[PDB]
């Protein structure tokens, strides 16, 4: 199923996510509809706090034929190194963008969709992406590292993006 | 989370379903998600099919309040009597309504949402609801009751209707 | 202020009224202009819906004194019993009159003017006029009780009356 994703203003947005308790079919399904939905909306990484589930898994696709599926279950920032910053995207901020500082290197342990841990060491665009994404998680998103201002105008972009989508 | 609803004609609303095995979480969490889905797109009945969710659930809430959850999963129907019509909607179909045949009165077993078996005797717009909803579980529209003249000039209206409504 | 109370063949009273989601001083303007309008026209009872306000929101005072206001927010009919009838009538039925079958006696559960949830158990008078309001806000009228030859010089009655009202 293809589920609906959670634009800002919306305070569920801002919600800190449980960890998972056990990957059984309920949560490898959450799963599949979290590709899914990535898939179709054309984005390259969904956490379920976007999609209303507040439980830490994260679905990413950085690959440019669209078929490497990265499930982070219950992720841990390890280690971390450096600093970059890319202007970053999101599902829920509807076609605004920014640049964001981010850690350049990465060290994750998850689940995956198996509930199998494994450890993944991570740079350029992927660990930008798996920074993004375990944000979300705990209610962060990237336009909170932006000047007031900056806050404010993208609000605004995308309130007016909505309002059209909405029109009666 | 709000799922997505399927169109005519896609081909996936012509599925059949299969009977659910188990009333766990995993089927607890799907019949949420399709009243959270059926409350937004303002419906009085929702098929697990429409959501692209092959299994014998259906969700109805037919009252004036909106605060009246009934939850049929394996539903079969023991008997029925009388007939009736009144101008149909459906969420597949946005927009169309149309006088369908059907039984004025209906006795069904089912499973709620603890997995508990119950019996229920419906008549009026309960028993019409529980008719339309079943004929989605063996991939069938109320559509498919009337010419083929009727058929074309619906199907027509709704791809209009989407193609019009699709920027990206 | 008044409010302008729709008269038969109007379509809007024929639309089945959406149940108010929170009661909030929005929601409590209505109530006062609602009160407000009843008592200007002299009325004892008025749905929303007859000011072309669809949402389930009644008020009604029986009282000499215009002092026992009674408002009835998200109606809903728990028990009745009992058949009785008077002579009815409406607003939006200027000075036509007629008995309707009615229960005798009612239990509703609703929510006041400051959005708290009552019940109230209802015989005589108050029973009938509950049930009259109550079925404005789904569309029906007490002349949809009687024969078509009843209905069809009822229509013609307040048809004639506003052509006299409006002059030039
Ligand atoms: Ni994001
Ligand atoms: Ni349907
Ligand atoms: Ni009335």
């Amino acid at each position: 199923s293809v589920l609906q994703v959670l634009h800002i203003p919306d305070e569920r947005l801002r919600k800190v996510a449980k960890p998972v308790e056990e990957v059984n079919a309920e949560i490898q399904r959450i799963v599949d509809d979290m590709f899914e939905t990535m898939y179709a909306e054309e984005g390259i990484g969904l956490a379920a706090t976007q999609v209303d589930i507040h439980q830490r898994i994260i679905v990413i696709d950085v690959s440019e034929n669209r078929d490497e599926r990265l499930v982070l279950i219950n992720p841990e920032l390890l280690e971390k190194s450096g600093e970059t910053g890319i202007e970053e995207g999101c599902l829920s901020i509807p076609e605004q963008r920014a640049l964001v500082p981010r850690a350049e290197k990465v060290k994750i342990r998850a689940l995956d969709r198996d509930g199998k841990p494994f450890e993944l060491e991570a740079d350029g665009l992927l660990a930008i992406c798996i920074q993004h994404e375990m944000d979300h998680l705990v209610g962060k998103l990237f336009m909170d590292y932006l000047s007031p201002l900056k806050q404010q105008r993208i609000r605004q972009k995308v309130e007016k993006l909505d309002r059209l989508k909405a029109r009666a």
